[PDB]
């Protein structure tokens, strides 16, 4: 016996500007 | 028995800019 | 017996810009 | 000028009803 | 000029009613 | 002049109703 | 027993871009 | 017994960019 | 028993860039 | 010269309930 | 000359319950 | 000239509950 409701959300933003 | 509900969600943005 | 209900969503957006 | 402009979204509903009824002897 | 406007989103919505009747003798 | 504007955003709602019953003699 | 479950939920992503160049002489 | 589980929501994003050059001479 | 549970949200995000140059000679 | 942008969204929900 | 980008949301949730 | 940006969000929830 087990219910596990294991749910998840996420984000992610990478900015590597090599503005010159 | 068992009743998992696993779900999940998921964003992303990569950038990568060379402006010079 | 599982009864498993699984599921997912996801989003992306790579960009490598090499404006001069 | 440019420009690139993108957009992009997911909706999701549910109404699961999941039931289990084991029984052993 | 130059621009990159990049934008997007998850939206969920649920009812789940999971039920166990585990039962042994 | 440059720019590069993202946003991006998450939402959930849940009414989730488990239930368990386990029953041994 | 009974139930009713409702779940109803909107979106709107937009990249508007008006412009105007009123001029008089 | 009875139950009644409403739910509901709204999401929105925007990258107006209005602009406006009035000239009078 | 009864019961009745009711939930809703609103999200909103955005990028306004309102310019003016208003000129009179 | 008028550049509206007017736009909306609306939920509604009623419920009348008379469970004895 | 006008930019007007006037926009809305909005919920409701009525509930008139006379359980017994 | 003018460059009004209104706009709303808004939420209710009525009960009236006559549970006896």
């Amino acid at each position: 016996s087990m219910l596990d409701i294991a749910l998840l959300m996420a984000n992610a933003s990478q900015l590597k500007a090599v503005v010159e």
